[PDB]
């Protein structure tokens, strides 16, 4: 059986106390992601955190275990909590667990509720410690592996990208548009030639991007990105993050494009048209799941 080296040392110095502790790989730290649309904060993913609670040897009776918010532990961890507010206690809901007589593991749940108005961009931080309800003989919470740290990272993202893939009803153009990219810059001339079905430019990883540079500030309705027509979805654009450079020079995430219709013409539409100087597509994923997409032609709409 696998036993962690730190609690194996405790069992060596005192083999007459079964230890109850937190089961986790690596460090006791989870960075949760949330997004704000200048109205409400939303968690990216599940709002529940399930923690494994282990006991070193099967115990004679049931052990009730639970987590609690001990904010004092954040003070001795200043690397992550330097000037970051505490996650409010009222927004935590702790569900207990029971290591039933004979069992070696159980789970304890931390549920984050009503985060909507928690809009601090610095994020929030919190510390939690494992506890036992009653008094059990020759049983204790381990010295180490008894506390955990959670950071809620917050970032702005508007819900201004429509992924319906419906044809854009605007006035199309691309002669005056210029393009910049970190990969294959020499092949960007194909993005505004006459050809919609031939490929020259494509991404090779999630860190590649494609920037659309307009001649001047102008209100755009969306874009038509011609992509691959593979039946398997290889190199066919499925999803991407749409960054927009505003007139003051700040870059804002207008949302995630993530279509459900498979074809060679991707229509990325702004729910509310936006005045911008540049638009940058990032984290471009194909329908086959690989981060490599074809862009055969780019057309903007006013
Ligand atoms: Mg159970
Ligand atoms: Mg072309």
């Amino acid at each position: 059986k696998y036993i962690e080296e730190d609690i194996r040392e405790q069992l060596g110095i005192d083999p007459f106390t079964d230890l109850v502790y937190l089961g986790y790989y690596g460090n006791p730290y989870t960075q949760l992601e949330a997004i704000n649309d200048l109205v409400n904060t939303t968690l990216v993913g599940k709002n529940e955190l399930s923690f494994k609670v282990k006991v070193t040897k099967p115990y004679k009776e049931d052990i009730k275990v639970n987590l609690m918010k001990e904010d004092k532990l954040v003070t001795d961890f200043p690397e992550m909590a330097e000037g970051i507010p505490l996650f409010p206690s009222e927004n935590c809901t702790f569900e207990g667990g029971v290591l039933k007589a004979g069992e070696l593991e159980t789970t304890v749940k931390l549920t984050l509720k009503d985060v909507e108005k928690l809009n601090n961009l610095s994020g929030y931080v919190m510390a939690i410690k494992l506890t036992m309800e009653g008094s059990h003989e020759h049983l204790a919470i381990a010295r180490t592996r008894s506390s955990y740290f959670v950071k809620l990272n917050l970032s702005i993202r508007l819900d201004n990208i429509d992924s319906s893939n419906k044809k854009i009803e605007g006035k199309g153009f691309n002669k005056e548009i210029s393009f910049k990219s970190d990969i294959r810059p020499d092949k960007l001339g194909s993005l505004n030639d006459g050809n919609f079905t031939a490929n020259n430019w494509y991404t090779s990883n999630a860190n590649n991007y494609l920037t659309i540079i307009l001649p001047e500030k102008q209100s755009l309705k969306g874009f038509r990105l011609d992509t691959n027509t593979s039946p398997s979805g290889s190199y066919m654009l499925k999803s991407c993050r749409v960054m927009v450079e505003t007139p003051d020079g700040n870059w804002v995430n207008h949302g995630v494009f993530d279509r459900k219709s498979m074809d060679g013409i991707a229509y990325i539409s702004f729910k509310k048209p936006v005045e911008c100087t540049k638009v940058r597509f990032e984290n471009m994923m194909a329908f086959n799941g690989r981060f490599s997409v074809d862009v055969n032609e780019v057309t903007a709409f006013r």
